């Protein structure tokens, strides 16, 4: 079976069994605690065809993390807008950070996976080798321990959280070493099934090949965790006219050249082979 | 229905039929899967395993231990519960590079980090009253103020402090949830022991979310177990085969035995545990 079905089947089970759950937004969701797919890694790449994934963004956001970049300035700037809202004055000013250069989103993912424990001071700041490197403490135990049992990422730092534009929904992720394969597992505290999701799946997918090609092994599971996993309100009907639509087989992920260091990854490294997901149908709603 | 220890016996069987042989740390070797979720419902039952004992009176004061905030082996050690002393020990510690601590001392664990997460560690009788994060205490104020938050989340993980830590944390970081009326708990284990440790730990968290509840006004709901490398040990296949042959009964039940206001208040004596009456351990003698 195609590994879409697994987010097709969570999609019909929160619209099926889901309760009604206000939300921080007012929007409104029906939401489950507690779910778990895995995706096959293995020859193929799980980007969603049910519907198009901005993988531009994926793919910029994820080298944006690599980089330690907590300036939101330094995503938009690829044409990649996803944090721009938080970054922005009148955001930044409604925190208490007026004292922030817009695009200072504090100590983000970046930060936390290249520097976690180090002190924050601002987005321009020289942190060279302070904190923990996390990104690069995994890739040097796959290699040396493959057989770990700790090998974690953490971006939830709740020291740091208060400093955040906002809390962090990828809490962590474990990467697992058998028979030359690695996976990784993510644990993701809140998932807007519509529209995050799909983009997260790509994310630590492709997190996975990347350090897969650094550390010599062959991508094999990702294994997606969810705490509140929900859909909004506002996109039911769409996802009822997705959940008729039948995935087409996923792309493959192609490495465009011998990388060595996971710093050294940049845009045009990469391609996504054989994508065709379903085209758009206009929907109409009433009253 | 279907009782709830069947989802903890399918999780071995599924281990025993589809786990990859994978070399560990301890040189025993284990079978191995990565990514399991089991879902335990906590609705008038605790899910302490009828198949086979587990040492609720270890689960009990261990976690009421982690509550104060203690990261002393010798506080749980006094109270019958062995369970972190050799890592503690003199010689453990020695062997960490930790030859100036203080027998007993585990360094940053769980009490530390779900109290003062983030406070600087020196030793375990520092005073850390109002340092760090109280990340116990403030799940507790969000299930009461805003129980539809989804950021919920109380975190052991914590890369800076793990190099003084005696050993690495098992449970990663738990999530809560409230629908319903009734309060959930997720635990992300990154690392389960089938034979041996995740009856315990389903158990704690099981615990930690009746306690919780009680002093929140809520229902117990749900207890999800997520595991990261979930293992069982080359010389515990014979033994969970025996129990793998042994028939659930009904979970027993958790009862509260009076009105506790906050989680520092709850003692031992406030517990009971009704109707528990497991098969005993398993002990195989070979001559080999
Ligand atoms: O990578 C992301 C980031 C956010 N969200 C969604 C989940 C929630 O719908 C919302 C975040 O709001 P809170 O969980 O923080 O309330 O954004 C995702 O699905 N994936
Ligand atoms: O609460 C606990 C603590 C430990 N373990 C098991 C998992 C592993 O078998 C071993 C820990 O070793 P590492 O995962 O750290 O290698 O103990 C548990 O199951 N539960």
């Amino acid at each position: 079976r195609h590994g879409e079905l697994q987010y097709l089947r969570q999609v019909e089970h929160i619209l099926r069994c889901g309760f009604k759950k206000e939300d921080r937004t007012g929007t409104g969701t029906l939401s489950v605690f507690g779910m778990q797919a895995r995706y096959s890694l293995r020859d193929e790449f799980p980007l969603l065809t049910t519907k198009r994934v901005f993988w531009k963004g994926v793919l910029e956001e994820l080298l944006w993390f690599i980089k330690g970049s907590t300036n939101a300035k330094e995503l938009s700037s690829k044409g990649v807008r996803i944090w721009d809202a938080n970054g922005s004055r009148d955001f930044l000013d409604s925190l208490g950070f007026s004292a922030r250069q817009e695009g200072d989103l504090g100590p983000v993912y970046g930060f936390q996976w290249r520097h976690f424990g180090a002190e924050y001071k601002d987005m321009d700041s020289d942190y060279s080798g302070q904190g923990v490197d996390q990104l690069q403490k995994v890739i040097d135990t796959i290699k040396t321990n493959p057989d770990d049992r700790r090998i974690i990422m953490c971006a939830w730092n709740p020291k740091d959280l208060p400093l955040m534009a906002l809390p962090p929904c990828h809490a962590l992720c474990q990467f697992y070493v058998v028979n030359g394969e690695l996976s990784c597992q993510l644990y993701q505290r809140s998932g807007d099934m519509g529209l995050g999701v799909p983009f997260n799946i790509a994310s630590y997918a492709l997190l996975t090949y990347m350090i897969a090609h650094i550390t010599g092994l062959q991508p094999g599971d990702f294994v997606h965790t969810l705490g509140d996993a929900h859909i909004y309100l506002n996109h039911i009907e769409p996802l009822k006219i997705q959940l008729q639509r039948e995935p087409r087989p996923f792309p493959k992920l192609k490495i465009l050249r011998k990388v060595e260091t996971i710093d050294d990854f940049k845009v045009e490294d990469f391609q996504i082979e054989g994508y065709n997901p379903h085209p758009t149908i206009k929907m109409e709603m009433a009253v």
